[PDB]
């Protein structure tokens, strides 16, 4: 009962196609991942099961590094957290790299585990290694992974009659980072990486006709625009808000291909994406390095305090369209939010309304879920015909990217009838 299928792609390798013509919000695939871990900037604050952000979470006393919201959710997730376990206790202080945790997780899901669901239509076996295309430098990089590896898995595993039959570590990190996919929370903060080896099929366009969604390690791939029979399935590998110069640079790392789509061709958005004196943007986008690294591991006030010395800064200020400043107005955003400021909250988020409309597609759920947290703070602050509008058109976005089978949806529904409620007693 599938309405897609694995197909040999001329230029691209293998890839996903539609086997009937497909609609707008359609449900294509849903899958629990094959192995997936926290983020090291969210380990200790995000449930290492459910990742979502609890005001208690307890350490699993054996190792002490993973941290569960309930007792429910270190018993679901003992059986990838057992062996990793004291893997993790005899390497600390030291904190393996997130792509080493994610492979040992697989490790083990394929050494001790049944069958995966995740891998019904593509295998960790005919991951994509993209080997022959690495640079020298990539190569070496995987090789200090593979000891890396070795070192930390040394309690477990300590030969290769321990790991499956075909195993090569090498080849295996080489799937690893191609394959990952980042699990983000609504701020924009990426809480966990995690395989889904059928998702993978999905070749990249900068103009996709999928999204996929995230309720907790479930991943839900939604068609986003019509598709007719035969047309090959994308989604886009990168945040929207990037240059063309700048996928391109993301794309040949991490990928090692070159997109022709005709975003990249055209440099679409470019031009409106760099408004504002270029040395102005510049000092922005080199202090977002900052500020993202200090809201990766969630520190607020900070990133609040950084974010206003520049949206206030004495210095030249650039337009709300510049993607860098945008970005810099979501944080700050997200930071206001988490620091209890509501009123700053949403004059920030006010302001990334347009530029986001512009810059993301007709259906995207990253702007499915910033124009639910402005219509949210606007409920809340008690301005109903903006909440309604903004929360109306959240719906009508997040029905066709998140859907039913989404959590948030119903989230949003009770949002939609509690400001209802309130327009109609005015
Ligand atoms: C988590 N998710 C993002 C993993 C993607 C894995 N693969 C896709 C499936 C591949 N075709 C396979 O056979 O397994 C990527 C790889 O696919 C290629 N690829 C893609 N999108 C292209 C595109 N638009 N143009 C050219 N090559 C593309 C590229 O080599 C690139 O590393
Ligand atoms: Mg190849
Ligand atoms: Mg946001
Ligand atoms: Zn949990
Ligand atoms: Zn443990
Ligand atoms: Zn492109």
């Amino acid at each position: 009962p599938l309405k897609v299928e694995k197909f040999a792609t001329a230029n691209r390798g293998n890839g996903l196609r539609a086997v009937t013509p497909l609609r707008p919000g359609e449900l294509l695939f849903r899958s629990d991942p094959l192995a997936y871990t926290v983020c090291k900037g969210s380990r200790g604050v995000v449930c290492d099961r459910c990742l979502l952000g609890k005001e208690k979470l307890m350490r699993c006393s054996q190792c002490r590094v993973a941290k569960y919201c309930s007792a429910k959710c270190q018993k679901k997730a003992w059986p990838d957290h057992k062996r990793e376990c004291k893997c993790l206790k005899s390497c600390k202080p030291r904190y393996p790299p997130d792509s080493v945790r994610l492979l040992g997780r697989v490790v083990f899901k394929l050494m001790d585990g049944a069958p995966s669901e995740s891998e019904k239509l593509y295998s960790f076996y005919d991951l994509e290694s993209n080997i022959n295309k690495l640079t020298e430098d990539k190569k070496e990089g995987l090789r200090q992974l593979v000891m890396t590896f070795q070192h930390f898995m040394r309690e477990e595993i300590q030969d290769a009659s321990q790991l499956p039959p075909a195993f090569d570590l090498f080849e295996a990190f080489a799937k690893v980072i191609c394959n990952s996919f980042t699990i983000c929370n609504a701020e924009m903060q990426e809480v966990g990486v995690g395989l889904y080896p059928s998702i993978s099929l999905l070749n990249h366009s900068c103009d996709p006709n999928c999204s996929i969604v995230f309720n907790g390690p479930h991943l839900l791939l939604r068609a986003v625009r019509d598709i007719e029979v035969g047309e090959e399935l994308t989604i886009c590998y990168l945040d929207m808000l990037m240059t063309s110069e700048e996928r391109r640079k993301q794309l040949r790392d991490q990928y090692c291909f070159e997109c022709d789509c005709f975003r990249c061709q055209t440099q679409d958005k470019d031009a409106d994406m760099l408004t504002g004196d270029e040395q102005v943007w510049k000092e922005v986008q080199e202090s977002l390095k900052k500020i993202e690294e200090l809201k990766a591991h969630w520190k607020w006030e900070q990133v609040l305090a950084m974010c206003q010395a520049i949206i206030s800064s004495n210095s030249e200020r650039l337009p709300d369209i510049n993607i860098y400043q945008l970005k810099v107005l979501d944080c700050a955003m997200d930071a206001c939010i988490n620091l209890g400021l509501l009123e700053e909250a949403l004059f920030y988020g006010t302001r990334t309304m347009e530029p986001y409309r512009i810059f993301f597609p007709g259906s995207h759920p990253v702007r499915g879920v910033q124009v639910m947290k402005v219509g949210k703070l606007q409920l809340h602050q008690g301005m109903f015909p903006q909440a309604m509008k903004n929360l109306r058109l959240a719906f009508d976005i997040m029905r066709v990217t998140h859907g039913r089978e989404h959590s948030l949806i119903e989230d949003l529904i009770l949002l939609l009838e509690e400001c209802d409620a309130n327009i109609r007693a005015s």
